[PDB]
């Protein structure tokens, strides 16, 4: 095993040369010394992405376990090596793999406030709900050590994937029930655009505004409406949320209702009192979308209130 101990130094010291000349005699790429740490956990720790590309190129296990849980990912998020992250992902990493206390990747990015290593493991499908053994989700590790910018971006993940517990935990941590991304999009907009009903009369319960515009100047009632999701749009006309409300191209929630085919979201539309009337900036009716469309029975029912 001397070729281990040997590979174990070059891969810390950052020599990728001497790795070169030991994996082309035939030492193994997954040695593991006394505490289980495999030549992709201590290039990860360093910070060597030349011995990390070099040992997942020829057979390193992505998800390589320690003596404590430790996955190459969870020694990745700790460092703050935001490159290291990726190439780990993109070979087919644990996203969501837990430790000895269970603590997934998501959890130690969101410790030390790495923002941008927290971004990448919400794209390929982290759990924000994931839990440990004392009871404590990425939102609670932002929102009580003092990085209030990630508790944002971190409730904004939870509206839009669907984890209705870790979001109002949040709120009563002092979050913000009206921050935006990068678009606008509030969690309002989030919970109304994918279809989980649950936080949409929750955070309509706590006061977050049901007529907020993003960049482009869409309110949730103009979502809601898109992908046809009707019990959503009876809770925002409930509170009296802005149904003539358009964007920069003129487009009312009635323009987006008729474009797809939601005859119930239509119909509901015109019973709180929505003008036929409004154009987009093309000069054309919930009516003309629905005939080139190929969905004749909108039409018809607008034509009918026209």
């Amino acid at each position: 095993s001397d070729l281990g101990k040997k590979l174990l130094e070059a891969a810390r010291a950052g020599q990728d040369d001497e790795v070169r000349i030991l994996l082309a005699n035939g030492a193994d790429v997954n040695t593991a010394d006394e505490t289980g740490f495999t030549p992709l956990h201590l290039a990860a720790w360093e910070g060597h992405l030349g011995i990390v590309e070099v040992l997942l190129k020829n057979g390193a296990d992505v998800n390589a376990n320690d003596e404590r849980g430790h996955t190459p990912l969870h020694l990745a998020a700790y460092t703050g090596h935001l490159e290291i992250v990726e190439v780990l992902l993109k070979n087919g990493a644990g996203v969501n793999a837990t430790d000895v206390i269970g603590t997934a990747p998501l959890h130690l990015a969101a410790m030390w406030g790495h923002l941008e290593i927290v971004e990448v493991l919400l794209k390929n499908g982290a759990d924000v709900s994931a839990q440990d053994k004392f009871g404590k989700t990425p939102g609670d590790l932002a929102g009580d050590n003092g990085n209030e910018w990630i508790a944002k971006k971190l409730l904004l993940a939870a509206a839009r994937e669907g984890h209705r517990e870790a979001v109002e935990r949040a709120i009563k941590a002092g979050a913000d029930v009206n921050t935006a991304d990068e678009t606008g999009f509030t969690p309002l907009h989030l919970a109304a655009w994918e279809g989980h009903l649950g936080i949409v009369e929750v955070l309509l319960k706590n006061g977050a505004d049901v007529n907020a515009n993003d960049e482009r100047g869409h309110t949730p009632l103009h979502l809601a409406a898109y992908t046809g999701h009707l019990e959503i749009v009876e809770v925002l006309l409930k509170n009296g949320a802005g149904v003539n409300a358009t964007d920069v191209i003129g487009t009312a929630p009635l323009h987006l209702a008729a474009m797809w085919g939601h005859l119930e979201i239509v119909e509901v539309l015109l019973k709180h009192g929505a003008d036929v009337n409004a154009q987009d900036k093309f000069g054309k009716t919930p009516f003309d979308l629905a005939i080139d469309n190929g969905n004749e029975d909108i039409a018809e029912v607008l034509q009918k209130a026209a």
